[PDB]
């Protein structure tokens, strides 16, 4: 990934809150000159094991996804592949009119982890079932209404069979946060401010996180 | 792009529209067997001199984009080589608690546009200039607040060598609309009606596109 130094993750940890807080990501992996690369968008959770030995940079982690299996892309995930995970969070465009300074730039402050990993297929039926058990039950608690698995276990047993289920192990992770940081304090703090009053969450979010950057050229 | 039918888009504008809305695309050409493909997020329009709007029909259409010349993926990308632009919309997570009906399986409801197409590389810097300066232009009427570019075009030619441009001349364009179409008409209004209510507005936009619509995924 191509990261301006003043645009990386201003600490590993704003890696890990992006992953779980938008765990959608997209799957990519090199596909034929004619065709180019496969994607797919699919759901990632940290294995539960890396949480008991959580690496600051991710590096080494294990992440657990799944996608059809009569997706073309899951024929080509042999295990030793290397894949490529995507995962954005909130963004917004940047007009220069905030800036209050000539000569300026449009821009567009958003914010994106790539993970790089080899691939490892899981094909066993009580490990696939582990993989969207543990999906399910992170997905829920985090973004969901208090819903109560026990009653579909069987119900999942019942399609576990079309789960293509799939382990990554993280070669490398990096960040992707741009958010106005080749500004000055005071530019900052304006597109900070009007992204603020908007009340669309996404601009709210990215607000938010650009008043978390501490003071650090981009356009 | 791997779509089940029942989430194909109900009609080729839907893509058109979101990209217009999302034009900040994720870039994705094959890389090396040990790099994996590269990926980077840039911002795509349609070629003035000839889409320049976005059709129904994207096929045959001309994208223009620009990275980074620094940007390792630029020296890959050679005139003739296919890319993959990935355009992402509103998304949210579906609980099961909405569905009231036992047993079933949670989900994630979101839109993906994947454009693939034959990159030709931009080289003259007055074409180059042509492209940023139609992307700033269009940009800002659509998201900003009626900057005026007029001040800063000098600072553009000061820092526009910089700038690696593309065209895209698009071979296939599919949209992934996966808005609980799998489901019966009773369950899509409760999940409507509650990301209606959620007051983040991407639940609020997820919500207005299940409204468009009039099956086997987790089933
Ligand atoms: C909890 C959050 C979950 C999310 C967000 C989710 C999302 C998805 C997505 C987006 C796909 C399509 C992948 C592709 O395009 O190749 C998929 C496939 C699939 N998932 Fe999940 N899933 C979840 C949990 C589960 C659970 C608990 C099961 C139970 C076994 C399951 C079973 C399947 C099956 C059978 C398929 C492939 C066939 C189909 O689409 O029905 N998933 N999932
Ligand atoms: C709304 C309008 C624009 C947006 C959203 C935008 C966005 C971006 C993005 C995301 C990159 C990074 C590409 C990478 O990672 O390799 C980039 C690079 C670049 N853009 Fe643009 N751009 C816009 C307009 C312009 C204009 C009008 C110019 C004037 C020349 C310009 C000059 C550059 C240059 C020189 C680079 C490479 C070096 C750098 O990033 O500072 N951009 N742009």
């Amino acid at each position: 990934m191509f990261v301006p130094s003043y645009y990386r993750e201003p600490h590993g940890s704003w890696m890990a809150e992006l992953i779980r807080g938008n765990p959608l990501a997209m799957a990519v992996i090199n596909g034929s000159t004619d065709d180019g690369p496969f994607a797919t968008h699919l759901p990632i959770i940290p294995d539960p094991r890396t949480t008991g030995e959580w690496p600051d940079d991710l590096t080494g982690a294990n992440l657990l996804g799944h996608m059809n299996r009569a997706n073309p892309q899951w024929q080509e995930l042999e295990t030793g592949k290397v894949i490529l995970l995507a995962f954005t969070g909130p963004h917004a465009y940047v007009s220069p009119a905030l800036y209050g300074v000539t000569p300026a730039a449009p821009t567009w402050n958003f914010t994106s982890v790539h993970v790089r990993g080899v691939v490892e297929k899981i094909e066993s039926l009580e490990e696939t079932l582990d993989v969207v058990r543990a999906t399910a039950g992170s997905f829920e608690a985090r973004f969901g209404d208090d819903w109560d698995p026990s009653d579909s276990i069987d119900y999942f047993r019942k399609i576990v069979p079309g789960v293509g289920a799939f382990r990554v192990t993280v070669t490398s992770a990096h960040g992707m946060f741009k958010l106005s940081q080749e500004q000055p304090a005071e530019v900052r703090d304006r597109v900070q401010k009007s992204f603020s009053g908007r009340g669309c969450s996404r601009h709210r979010e990215t607000a938010e996180l650009m008043g978390r950057v501490p003071q650090t050229h981009h356009h």
